[PDB]
């Protein structure tokens, strides 16, 4: 059960697990930031922006890989 | 070069990023402890969601590592 | 798509997550600097470990992209 195909499927599951972890850490940072520094001064506004754009980019790629794997005919 | 060696390197990247993640979690927990005493405000659930995904992620990485070895 | 095209997409996913990790480390550092004065309490080693792991994984990521292109 250790072929390349299988390993690629497992790497994907690891990638998605870590993706979920990243969103959890982002949630935590926002909670702390909101309590310390209400308002986005010092670059937190561009930070929010970059995060949201990279989260979308990442979940899109994951979706696409999940589609490639299923696409097997 | 080749699919096998590229996969091993992908695993190394993911493993390095796993260690980075666990460091960032440590950082957040330290800060949260200082600003707010306790696990009120959602932090209890957060701690538990985090540790669940961490072990799951760790298991998959060890699993792939094993598959790579069994193939040799 | 095949294994080759999948690896390429996996790499892109990993590089996106590398940039995410860089952004979260930035946020944690901003917070720590505002709350705490020095590098006491483990933040000194945290900084060093973080920077090492960040360099190591982006080294691996850049290497893989190049290895793959060298396969043509």
């Amino acid at each position: 059960s250790s072929g390349i195909v299988q390993q690629q499927n497992n790497l994907l599951r690891a990638i998605e697990a870590q993706q979920h972890l990243l969103q959890l850490t982002v949630w935590g940072i926002k909670q702390l930031q909101a309590r310390i520094l209400s308002g986005g001064r010092g670059g937190w506004m561009e930070w929010d922006r970059e995060i949201e754009e990279l989260i979308k980019k990442s979940e899109e790629l994951i979706k696409k890989i999940e589609e490639q794997i299923k696409k097997q005919e």
